[PDB]
């Protein structure tokens, strides 16, 4: 068995329950701690190769289910009564259960008791409490900016979100990274790093460090953080995240998930790992005690957890935010709202205009009509049509050099617009928009209704 | 206690050195030795040690501690007959009456007054909102305008009270326990201005008493805020100075609490008798009163014969107006409590941990008490009914939470029964705060503790 | 770092918000922003982000840091011309001369003194051994003799040093980096007495700077041991004060450590003729020191221009008084493991750990650093010449004493090759002490690397 | 002064009211009125106004003090034929005989004795050794062993002399000024013993005469070590008591210095030969003494033919073995600077601001009073010579050791002229003590005044 875990999670933790396994039933187990391993899984999976057992947060599984990656797993009812019941429906997709929950995880406020024993509960007064600290040689509130994971609880508060719910499903068309809500959100982000609170180029081990060595008074991360801190013993607290205009943060609530590679021959022995080893007590604990999971998917062991305040208040701060979709539509959701967050905090574009940009790529409108019909467009485009946009592509920096010349020395029409509907999912949704707005200029009025 | 000699307990600000002096008069005529001492937090020494016995045969404090200590029996029921009773004020001896009963004896009213530098500021502000002002000016002249001791709350009070807060609400005749004021925007408005002085470098967040003094007197600050005690520092450094009225906020006048020095006598001393020779027939007394006044200032004292000279003064007669604009404070047994839930308040926010409206809406559930009081009135039932699992949930809860200092668990824990642990855990709710109390009152409710009475809320 | 603005770091209990205006008179006049900071543990911060490259332009603490920073060449080699140091005291910059190269720039010359509060006692004691009756009197009054911080070895080692002991012995010339004098019956005698008091219930074992200050200046305590800096802070609460001669123990006079702040520049700062500037022409100078002087005391600064007038004051005759008696930190690079190596044996022996024999007999080896050092010496010979068999019997020996953590212990062995696994232990020896040294290099003898140099 | 009658001034603690009768048996015989007064420090305030002019005709108190006043040209010197001079005794002239003059009328030899309740303790302790032991006893009964006047050096000297302290030494035939003893080892054990008995609670370091006379009066302490004029109030109270020898200390005896009660005679004074009458034929007579014996006991009479009869009384056979084995006063002028130098470090060391070590060492320079002499003997030279520099620099580094006063300070330097100045600091050099004046002989080597002549050391 060959596990795939992220590096902030406690992966010595789940070494030990590989070797319980192979003292126990004799399978060796080896677990691994690739960089990017959500987005090397989709890539080695689809050929062959890979993890035998895939861990990660809910959201991307639904992406690799639709692709095909995931083996659908079939758990008795006897052991699906043993996890929560809201936790498999984290990893259900199109009525069909895709991953093992392990725990559920949320972003939490992280003070410093010592410099700060009554940590603010609105965000509108920490440029205030920063500018006193500064006077005594330290910072309010340090955080990792790169992932618009941690920044996200900001946007959703006054009123932004990724896809909407039409009470049943999501409506993949109806994005809300745009929304006044979304813009105050970022727009007070971005202010905190203009006026030298927070500074905009803050990773994840700047962040850590600054405030496990005691350097700036709060810190936003989640479970697994709390065990270096607990070794640097600075006196701290998790609670509930500060207020924007009144109404609370709402951080995306992820459930650590552990997926079965379809194209694995150890189905069966991941089987045995996961209900009868990982998903017990003893098993959980030993994860738990290296990096912390979280508030568990697990009945019988959240009773225990339940007991600590930091979990009773990751709960609370995952009660009032919303839990991920698990939709294929979340990858492309993510690194367009990235793009957005780091280009506004370094001060590159506006706000407005950064989130103009997210709003059409975390949609994808062009990208998904162009997959709709995609035969059809192989069929029916003019050669003519084909060179119009491979010359308005070439002529706006679109196509490398190397794409534009794999499409053309392609033998016939049918095989270069098939190479060019290849290079538009691969290389973003700006792409598409010129293809459909060439289509349309040349009346191909066979190819369905159009988008607007 | 000593029977034979007098023990007096007087706070350090006050002329103790000069109440000495009245001792060695009553030393030199009847004979009995006449102690005089000043120990450091005396308010809170005194309920601990007339508790138990032991202590000083009369002590010497505002009026607002005595009706807690009279609550508590610690204090012997004053009898001076009514041709004494005349010879003060009238409205003096209502400061030391608790349920129909004199419980001590008034010397002296006083309340805080601007206290401010001629030389360095000959007209004074009349107004709080034109201090920011005023300070930038002396900042250029190498002086700040306006410096005082932010740590007690009786002197940012004045502040507090102006635009409308209050301790606890006058039903027009008894005091409202549940109506507390701490809370409303006239107290907001008053401490946010307060805390935004601090803000913008006008004021330091941790000035004491002895910071303050030292620089008025040395004449390094312009204004400063202070009773009667204090005028005999300042007329030794002669700094040329006027007592006038404190400064308006928001048009209306600040309300500064006004206290009377009362000597009441412990009911657990052998020398009551001897304790009233020495009040009536040599403190109380205008050869008595001035030799404690000359050491330093009693105020407007509550002997009319005094008082006729002391009113001339015109220091005296600010600190009077002051006390009129203002209002006096309550006796009861709730303002023990009231003081330290807006002491710390005061401090949060002006150190700037807490906000205004976070620092003094816990400020306004501690003041008011409702579980630490209602602990109190069924106390020894609770000991009694309380199950051992309530307390090591009560002890679990409380010390997840910080509530409980690692001395003071061991404490309880290690004593041998249960019925012996919930009373050191039901002491230590008294010492500990109003948020201690919440948790063991959510416990027995948790618990369903049905033999205790009607609950809070 | 920034090229274009200064970036200063000094100590928080020193007058930083002093220096602050030197560097606007710097931005108003010249153009160049500077910016004061004061960091916590400013003197471990600095060897580690300078080394790489990062930092501050200018670097302010006592003289005995300089020259560890200096043999790691991260202090920029000084040259004021000699005009220009006529204009400070000779003997300063003694005090910042590294094997015959100036280093930093000297402040000011600083000494601890005891402070005494002239109201709760206005005759204070001589002796050490009056201490504890002083106390016991006025524990009576409801207050207390002496209050000062235990967790620095700063403060406790003038008592440490009275009876005779020593850090590093003076051979007429240089240190003898070998002979090191915490053991010595002069030095426990010292330390003591301090358990003593603390076991006797007159000091507090837990009792910081922050809680003898506000002590002392609150008037619930008649004497603190302190420095020049604290006098600011008394002044203005206004506690009749006098600063006098350290107490003397078994006859002898208490030796504080005496230091002289310098300002030493980065090596790795592009901002190295801005800052010269900076230090000669601004700070330097008579308007310049009083500035920061104002701010918090600096002590009897280096400037004889500026000495002359600060030498009328008695609190600074009583300083020199003391610096006297006591005798002048060394600045060779043994002494930061010396300083956190005393550091524990005063917090041990106080608290009530362990003993005094046995918290400077730790200290001793400590101190000396033979071991790390005697590895350090033949680095690279170690990695070649250890056997994968001598590394497996110091990581086992190493990991039953519980001298290596967890994590340090895999990390080491998950290396590739046995070469890279010795360079990762010998990179922990470094960090992780001298005790964790004694293990190894006693392997290496029980193996006969005969091949490494002479042994300790 | 007034001419016409005579004003005399005595201690309080001797029989006013009996001298005042022999005033009024004068005035029925001659007709000149007398009025005896008996202020407060007249010790003090003698030298002061007879300096200007003005105070009492004639001035009783022991004969140490009298030749400072005569030294200061403030007595009379008297001359009583020598038919009068054979009614007194020898010895008692020798005492009131400065530079072969004689400045005074002895009128008693008094010299303290050790005075015990012989119900509490029938047989009193002959050593100091042995009174801690005793006290434990009389603790456990309610009492204490020992109690008598610390404040006073007088009183504690005995115990300080016993094991060889000395004010200053004898070069067989006049005093050495420069051979002071309080600092020698003799000296220290003494109030190293005196110390211990106040550090474990047998003794209290603030007590003074009233308080230790009460005591034992009362019945509440078994021992006092008082002079004869106490015996009166003890009589009253009739505390059955016996007046004996002083304990031991290491052997040797405790050795009191001996006083002479002295009467001189204002050289100020108009009444001179009016004062000679009332003196040598109304006071010195054995009807004028009984009646000042009666009201309080003078001690051992000067007067040999009334010495006669109070040498039968056993308590003046005590107060003589006293006196044989202590040492008469001397009444030399140093002797002022030394009785407050030693009152210092008697007070210091019982209250335990110094040392036993510290304070005589102080008091060992201080009674020695070298620099304060040496500006005394060119006093008008150093007016004259004195730099408006030296002055300036000498009045700053005196206040930043705060030995001058904040009045003392002003009063010197409003002065109109640097003559005047001088002359205002050399008045206050005087009344502020030795190193007050060992400062301004510094700033005089350091400026190089070379007009005075040679320096101290």
């Amino acid at each position: 068995l060959v596990i795939w875990i992220n590096g902030d999670k406690g992966y010595n933790g789940l070494a030990e329950v590989g070797k319980k396994f192979e003292k126990d039933t004799g399978i060796k187990v080896t677990v691994e701690h690739p960089d990017k391993l959500e987005e090397k899984f989709p890539q080695v999976a689809a050929t062959g190769d890979g993890p035998d057992i895939i861990f990660w947060a809910h959201d991307r599984f639904g992406g690799y289910a639709q692709s095909g990656l995931l083996a659908e797993i079939t758990p008795d009812k006897a052991f699906q009564d043993k996890l929560y019941p809201f936790t498999w429906d984290a990893v259900r997709y199109n009525g069909k259960l895709i991953a093992y929950p392990i725990a559920v995880e949320a972003l939490s406020l992280i003070y410093n008791k010592d410099l700060l024993p009554n940590p603010p509960k609105t965000w509108e007064e920490i440029p205030a409490l920063d500018k006193e600290l500064k006077a005594k040689g330290k910072s309010a509130l340090m955080f990792n900016l790169q992932e618009p994971y941690f920044t996200w609880p900001l946007i959703a508060a006054d009123g932004g979100y990724a896809f909407k719910y039409e009470n049943g499903k999501y409506d993949i068309k109806d994005v809300g990274v745009d929304n006044a809500g979304a813009k105050a959100g970022l727009t007070f982000l971005v202010d905190l790093i203009k006026n030298k609170h927070m500074n905009a180029d803050t990773d994840y081990s700047i962040a850590e460090a600054a405030f496990n060595k005691g350097e700036t008074a709060m810190t936003i991360n989640g479970p697994w953080a709390w065990s270096n801190i607990d070794t640097s013993a600075v006196n701290y607290g998790v609670t509930v995240l500060p207020t924007f205009k009144g109404q609370p943060s709402k951080p995306f609530v992820g459930v650590l998930s552990a997926g079965i590679n379809a194209a694995s021959p150890n189905k069966e022995l991941a089987k045995e790992f996961l209900e009868n080893y990982l998903l017990t007590d003893e098993g959980l604990e030993a994860v738990n005690k290296d990096k912390p999971l979280g508030a568990v998917a697990l009945k019988s062991y959240e009773e225990e957890l339940a007991k600590d305040p930091r979990i009773a208040a990751t709960m609370e701060n995952a009660q009032k935010g919303e839990i991920m979709p698990n939709i294929p539509q979340m990858s492309a959701f993510w690194y367009a709202v990235r793009t957005a967050v780091i280009n506004a905090a370094s001060g590159r574009q506006t706000v407005d205009a950064a989130l103009a940009a997210a709003q059409t790529n975390a949609a994808a409108i062009a990208q998904q009509w162009i997959q709709s019909k995609r035969e059809d467009i192989v069929n029916q485009m003019t050669e003519a049509c084909l060179n119009q946009s491979l010359d308005a592509l070439l002529s706006r920096d679109l196509i490398m050099k190397e794409d534009y010349e794999l499409v053309s020395t392609k033998p016939t029409r049918t095989s270069k617009v098939r190479q060019l509907l290849d290079t538009t999912d691969i290389q973003g949704e700006e792409f598409a928009k010129v293809i459909v707005q060439k289509l349309k200029d040349n009346k191909q009025m066979g190819l369905q209704p159009y988008p607007e």
